[PDB]
């Protein structure tokens, strides 16, 4: 009965020159995000959710960009190293629910593929993982289509 | 003990010659929120943060943006429906919060009103309902009145 | 007792010459500070929301419009006050603070620890997270600063 949550944002500009890489999935588009690996919006969010919950920091905190034990790592990586410090602070994961803010491309074809990541990086059942999607009415940078945000939540229970 | 937690973001551009619908109240003024449905960004975003906390996807796949038989649809209808959808996954609501962000009009008259509507429409006492309305403080496209934007959470309780 | 809330917060403020930088109740250097009616507390405002959001107490506009020169640590007390008015226990609060600068690593473990102290939790239940805006939109430029908050209650 110990619930905590998190909560999570990242933000990434976008790009002509790199690959559109979201929920671990990598998407044609004419654009990328920039960012130290492979940019991967949604999935920080998530583990930042994730670390929030826990009271464990951030994500900056726990993954720095000159520790060579992440050095090349991508995204799911670091989701995977997350759960395991989570769990091993004593806390289970009940569910992960989430955002993406793109105004192109589409990304509906892409939520089940993203979802199937995130519950094997988190040894979730796919019914406790979600991820939503929606444009910015072409208002601000997001409705440029010169950045892509996620939003994420995170239930966990202290066992 | 199963509860699951949920979020929600939503945007509409404000423009001339469109009613004001939040929250379900139609509010006096010059401009109202552009959609292809009656545009409620507060209903919108809630309908997302349930939608989400039963991993049910989120309202552009229910109620597609494109579908004609939504074309000025009204929202509470909507919402009323994703509720009927998250009751029938197994889930119980327990509470819903939420933010709405404005430079204008003011919102505060208008705040019990919403809260009520969204308590009809999901069969929740005042006490489990919560809207909450302030300014962009001066920056941004909100700063600018050109869109209004709703933020949700929600929980809920797999019976 | 498993009648859980959550709530969740939002605030932004300006970034303005010849006022101090607050955040957490951190008083940071900085050519700038931000700009309110109280010290512009950005992230306490977000938790503050919060909390009144998850107790359904409505929001800091409806509390705090005998706080006039009041600073955010003390309205985050008056807040849990009243949400242990109530009936309510704060169970956890998790947060995050966007700004391109300065850096707020140094500050974040004061920031808990004052948060933890005014809504007498302890540390474990505390968290504050900080973030750059990659340079994009009025974050990104330096124009202001927002913090995000996540609140879980229950009422006992
Ligand atoms: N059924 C339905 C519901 C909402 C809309 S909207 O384009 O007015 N607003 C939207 C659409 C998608 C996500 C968020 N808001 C159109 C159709
Ligand atoms: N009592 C009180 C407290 C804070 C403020 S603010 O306008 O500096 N910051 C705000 C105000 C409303 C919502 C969020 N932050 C004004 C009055
Ligand atoms: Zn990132
Ligand atoms: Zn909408
Ligand atoms: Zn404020």
């Amino acid at each position: 009965m110990d619930f905590r949550i998190g909560q999570g944002y990242d933000v990434h500009q976008l790009v002509p020159g790199r690959p559109l890489i979201i929920g671990g999935v990598t998407i044609p588009y004419e654009r990328g995000l920039l960012g130290h690996s492979d940019a991967d919006v949604l999935l920080h969010a998530i583990t930042d959710a994730l670390f929030g919950a826990a009271a464990l920091g951030d994500i900056g905190r726990h993954f720095s960009d000159t520790d060579p034990r992440f050095k090349g790592a991508d995204s799911r990586a670091l989701l995977r190293e997350c759960a395991s410090r989570v769990a091993q602070a004593g806390f289970a994961i009940r569910n992960v629910d989430s955002t993406i803010i793109a105004q192109a491309p589409k990304l509906a074809p892409h939520i089940d593929a993203m979802r199937a990541n995130i519950a094997a990086d988190l040894d979730l059942p796919l019914d406790r993982v979600n991820v939503k999607a929606k444009t910015n009415e072409k208002l601000g940078y997001l409705g440029r289509g010169e950045g892509i945000e996620a939003q994420a939540a995170a239930l966990v229970v202290r066992e």
